[PDB]
This record gives C-alpha cells, structure tokens and sequence, in this order.
C-alpha cells in the first residue's frame, strides 16, 4: 500500500560541529514524499523531496550563505532528493534504509536507521503512521566545502552532518 508523507508533521533536523566546542542546529522542510509497504506492512520503497531553500539555522545571514551559490545554490537547485534502494527489516519495528541522496547535482549513497510505529485511525478519517530515523553524512562527499579554516588544524565547521527525522504518513480511509 502507498502512504503519503505529511509535510506538516515531518521534520528534518541536523547538527554540525562548530569550532570543536559546540553544535549548530538546523532544519529542512519536506515538500513531498511517499512510502510503499508490502503485504506484511513492512516499508519497501521510500522517496522524499526536500525544499533546499528552507534550510534554517536561526541566523539570516548564515542561512543566506547556506542557500547561496557559495553553498547549496538553492536558486539553481531548489530540491534535495532521497530515493531508497534497499530496505532491510532488522526485527521488531526497526529497518535499515539504504538510499541515494541528491544535493545540487551530486548523488551519493546514505544509510538511515528507522523505527516505525503502528498505524492509527486519526481523528479525521485517515490512516496515519509515524516513524523516526537517524543517520549521518559527510558534506564533502557532495563537494560542499567551507573555508581556510584554522584552529589547531581543527575545524570551524565540521564535516559530519548528523540528522534526525520525525515522519508522519497518511493513506485514505479503510478504502484506497
Ligand atoms: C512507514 C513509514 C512512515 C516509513 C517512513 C520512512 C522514512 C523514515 C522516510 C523518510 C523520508 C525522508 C524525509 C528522508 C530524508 C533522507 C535524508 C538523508 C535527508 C537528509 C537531509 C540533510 C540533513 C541534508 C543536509 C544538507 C546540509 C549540507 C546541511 C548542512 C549544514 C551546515 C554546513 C550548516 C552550517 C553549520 C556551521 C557550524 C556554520 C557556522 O555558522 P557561522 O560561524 O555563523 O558561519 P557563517 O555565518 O559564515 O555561515
């Protein structure tokens, strides 16, 4: 069965190390996505489209820099895209999702560790299901570089981008 991601209750949150002593946190908004489940209700395929211009870290000048031609170039590349290539059930509600993540013109493999909830009938007719997932990427894999950075050799802006997803997905009534 096909579930559609609800952009209003899906969150993408990320963290990057700053000067080795702290983290900068940010978010991205999802535009759309879906999950297909097999007869057993295990997720088999998942895809999402993310609004690149939505990147937000709570400082407008920094967010401008992130969106600029110097970094994400969100005017030329309005989306970040994820498409799964393999989903492995791990037991219980756990799944490992391998997929391809596109940022600008570069696509690289990423791994998500996901946990899925039991579906509910929501207060408005629809079937609704949630999931949480975690992972990390190295921004340099997408040629997203930063600076002349110097501290001891250390980094102003870390290479690793840790992220957490909270997802809600929906399907029509007992009838699709
Ligand atoms: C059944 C069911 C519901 C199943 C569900 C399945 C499921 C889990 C589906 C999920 C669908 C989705 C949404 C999948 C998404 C997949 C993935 C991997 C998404 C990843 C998104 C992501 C994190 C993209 C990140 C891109 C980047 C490059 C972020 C970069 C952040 C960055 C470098 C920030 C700057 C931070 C540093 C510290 C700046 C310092 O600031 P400052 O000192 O002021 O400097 P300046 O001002 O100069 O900028």
């Amino acid at each position: 069965m096909k579930w559609n991601l609800d952009p209003s209750h899906t969150s993408i949150d990320f963290k990057v190390r700053h000067m080795g002593i702290a983290s900068v946190r940010g978010s991205l908004k999802v535009l759309s996505g879906s999950v297909e489940t097999d007869e057993a209700g295990r997720p088999i395929q998942v895809e999402a489209v993310i609004d690149a211009a939505s990147i937000a870290t709570g400082e407008p000048q920094r967010d401008g820099h992130l969106r600029s031609a110097d970094f994400l170039h969100a005017e030329q590349y309005p989306e970040i895209r994820f498409v799964s290539t393999q989903i492995e059930p791990l037991g219980g509600n756990r799944y490992r999702i391998q997929g391809n993540l596109t940022i600008r013109d570069i696509t690289k493999p990423v791994t998500l560790e996901a946990e899925v909830s039991a579906p509910i009938k929501d207060p408005w007719g629809m079937q609704r299901v949630a999931a949480s997932a975690s992972g990390q990427i190295n921004r340099k894999d997408w040629n997203l570089t930063w600076n002349q950075v110097l501290e001891l050799g250390a980094l102003l802006v870390g290479e690793e981008v840790k992220f957490n997803l909270e997802v809600e997905a929906v399907a029509p009534a007992p009838v699709a």
